């Protein structure tokens, strides 16, 4: 068995992995990158990219069904399901291939081949074949899909985002599990692609909204379209000849059997962390398993392994993987000095149509931050996008959106939106945010017309309106003498 | 004749006057709005609203004929010309209602009709009836059509926007004359529908972009969907029996004749300033008759005469015009106190597909500000949409961004944009253009994956190589120690 000696060691060659190399590689040539399973990272391979595929093709079909508010009808519109996974099958492939070329462009010396787990606190044994002593280590292993051990009869006929995207054709019926991100996004697509579906989740939970309007608002908004339970009560999924069996009770409590051709579990995944021999090491673990980890400097309770990307089981978004590798491959280059990663403003998005977006604080943040039982020092600023006038003309006047402010100092701490263009008014937010504006100054920057925008302009006057500031200092355009 | 004493007459009832009115009512109770035509706002009536009502029409029946790229197909697309009015009407109607209820709203004292004009520097008189003598006058009269001689011989088949939205159904074909950026809006969109249409455009205008490189390829982009010439020579366009035959030259200079059912004139609107008497005043004209005037006081060389809105023929867009109605009306109601507008940094849009964006200084006002254009003190971060990954999957991958940036100091200086999302990337750039970021701050904001902005961190960074920073002294990402 080969042994090498490493100052860096990362395990996991996907976004937060490759991210760490590059950062760690200034501070040391010493640097290896341990890969397991295909290069081209899981936002490539079977993540974002493919997922935004299916939306795309999505979109275009549904939209081509809803002209008629405009006076244009639109006549048999029919999927080509070989075509439509052919096309994201081609993209993917396109993605992942500029990936392949950045890993094939790393030094050999600093790339090896298998699935790593520690033996101690500083080796690493790769497959069967190598032993890595590694000064410090960054677990950049990403996430898996994971599902409750009913879902498991479901067999052969299973299906997640490791599969999903690798059929030949369209299904013509999936039962969808979990109500957050992925299975809103990927439910939603596959209806409007003429999939018969159902979403069943079972907390309450819809993608990651907080507000308890905003998720019932959302949650009635989907089923206008297509079915979906965020209180689902469901019995069993198993798998029969040629469709799984779902025995669940409807909305009304009715106890109903129904085949769907297949089954997707788009419930919560698993970092992972369970499979490469942590109990060999003194890293401190939650009630759930999980590393506990400090979130600026990305150390576990031993401070030379780190824990980088949706490993970490935090911030699972991709450009935030990104943040992580710099993060952590920072850290480990240049250990025993560390420092503390200045995040970027929280942004998350979910590209349902309407689409969401979470800003900056969340609203349980800011629950536990500005507020107790008792007394509250934040506001909240909302519209409504039914009557908002670029919204309509489009046809699209479909959501909320609520804005948290400071209500002293009218500090703008975060937003929840459900509504057209989320995604752009999210990075709008985002950056005010980061840059620490308060609504008044964010009242003061240009508004176009006739935009989505203004319906963020509504939202801040709502939370202006309710701040302790003086009236006099509530002007939305500046004068001077 | 009935006369009245006003501390302020404002000239014009629409979205510059009616912000004055309420600016001015602030400082004094003597304010009177003076409308000779219909209420509604130009916007709402024949201006952005229903502009923007034909284009999200032509949208949807386009983008029902594109969807074969996502694998799906269509049988047949049918355009209802007389529902696609319609719409476009009953929405406008809305729009306007809105605005009357706000003039319904209006003390009947503070409101007289009729056409107003100068008989002297402090009296105004509407048509035959009435006089105001006024001590402080904002003339917030908009602007209208204009067009050269020969477009008047399509008789009653010329179009404006004063007529177009008034067609009981879409016309068979339309002919579009001049550089005027509307042309491009809604020559796009009629084609969209299936009128047939040629925009003949003029010196090689398109929608207002100042880079030479980024017209030539919009006006390729656009050529790949409808018939454009930016440098057209047009001999004729005259009435007949049922259409207008237009003789004009060709691309390869050939000289055509060609039928179109109407023809509509985008060849720059003038401003309201010709009919006021203002022979009556002192107030100092440019040689082409436009008022001079303090682009941040709104005052003429009458300094109790203000210009406010389309009507002082500068930043003649609806949230400037709102802007401007704000600064004459403080002015006007609070004289002889007067102060400076802080204008929003500049943004406008281009409702095309893809869109325009200009944002900040123009390439012009930039080339001013640099005494020694020759030592290039300022530079060019640029990306194309062609290999934009999200773009792509959108099957929206076309465009150019150009941004510019000090070299020294890295301050954001403005942008052009042709490409898609250009209007929500615009306001992404103007907010940060306002609160006078950099390009390496700006490289340190959120961009989520996977999404447009991407486009602009490839620009901003393209950019920020260029600088004269420290070249390892600008990381995207901070960390603290
Ligand atoms: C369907 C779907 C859609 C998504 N859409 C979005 C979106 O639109 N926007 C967004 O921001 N995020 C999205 N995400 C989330 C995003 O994909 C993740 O945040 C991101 O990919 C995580 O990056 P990573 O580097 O941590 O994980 P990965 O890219 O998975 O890297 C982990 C790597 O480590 C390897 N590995 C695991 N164990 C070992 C071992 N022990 N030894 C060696 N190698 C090992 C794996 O093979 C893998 O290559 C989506 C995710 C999914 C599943
Ligand atoms: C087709 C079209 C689309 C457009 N789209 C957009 C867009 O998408 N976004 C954008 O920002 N801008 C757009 N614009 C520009 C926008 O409409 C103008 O910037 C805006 O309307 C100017 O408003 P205003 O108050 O200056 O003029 P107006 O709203 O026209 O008000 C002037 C008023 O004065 C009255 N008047 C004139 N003379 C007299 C007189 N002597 N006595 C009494 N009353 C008088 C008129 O009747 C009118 O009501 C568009 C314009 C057009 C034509
Ligand atoms: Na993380
Ligand atoms: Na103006």
């Amino acid at each position: 068995m080969k042994v090498i000696n490493v100052d860096v060691a990362i395990i996991g060659t996907g976004t937060a992995g490759m991210g760490a190399y590059r950062a760690a590689k200034k501070h040391t040539d010493k640097v290896v990158l341990i890969e397991g399973g295909a290069y081209g990272t899981t936002c490539a391979r079977v993540g974002c990219m493919p997922s935004k595929l299916l939306i795309a093709a999505a979109d275009a079909s549904y939209h081509a069904s809803q002209t008629d508010l405009f006076g244009i009808q639109v006549d048999r519109i029919s999927v080509n399901g070989k075509a439509v996974m052919k096309r994201i099958q081609t993209e993917r492939d396109r993605f992942v291939g500029f990936v392949v070329e950045s890993v094939e462009s790393f030094d050999e010396q600093d790339k090896i081949r298998g699935f790593a787990k520690f033996l101690d606190e500083h080796t690493l044994q790769v497959d069967d074949h190598s032993q890595v002593i590694a000064k410090r280590i960054v677990i950049a292993t990403g996430s898996r899909p994971n599902y409750p051990e009913f879902l498991a009869a479901a067999g052969s006929r299973l299906l997640t985002n490791d599969n999903l995207f690798e059929l030949n054709d369209l299904p013509k019926s999936v039962a969808v599990f979990g109500p957050g991100v992925i299975g809103l996004e990927l439910g939603q697509a596959l209806s409007r692609l003429g999939v018969i579906v159902k979403v069943f989740g079972r907390s309450g939970s819809v993608a990651n909204l907080q507000d308890e309007e905003m998720k019932r608002y959302a949650e009635k908004t989907f089923n206008e379209e297509f079915y979906f339970d965020a209180k689902a009560r469901v019995i069993s999924t198993i798998e029969k000849e040629d469709a799984v069996e779902v025995i669940y009770f409807d909305k009304s409590g009715q106890k109903t059997t129904e085949s769907f051709q297949y089954v997707l579990a788009a419930t919560g995944r698993k970092a992972n962390v369970d499979k490469l021999g942590l109990e060999n090491t003194s890293i401190e673990l939650d009630k759930k398993n999980s590393p506990l980890f400090d979130e600026l400097t990305l150390q576990t309770s031993v401070d030379h392994i780190f824990v980088a990307g949706d490993a970490n089981n935090t911030l699972t978004l991709l450009h935030e993987a990104a943040d992580d590798g710099k993060v952590a491959g920072t850290n480990a280059g240049a250990y025993p000095v560390i420092a503390q990663g200045q995040r970027r403003a929280p942004l998350s998005v979910v590209f349902t149509e309407p689409q969401v977006a979470s800003v900056g604080l969340s609203l349980r943040q800011i629950e536990d931050l500005y507020a107790d039982q008792d007394a509250a020092n934040y506001v909240v600023g909302q519209v409504s996008f039914e009557g908002q006038g670029r919204s309509r003309v489009m046809g699209k006047n479909k959501g909320l959106l609520n804005v948290y402010a400071d209500r002293t100092s009218g500090e703008f701490l975060g937003a929840e939106m459900f509504g057209p263009a989320a995604e752009h008014i999210g990075h709008l937010l985002a950056w005010a945010r980061q840059q620490q504006m308060t609504v008044q100054a964010m009242l003061t920057m240009p508004f176009y017309h006739p935009v989505i925008e203004e319906g963020l302009r509504t939202a801040l006057r709502d939370a202006q309106q309710k701040l302790a500031i003086e009236k006099h200092d509530m002007n939305e355009f500046i004068m001077t003498h």
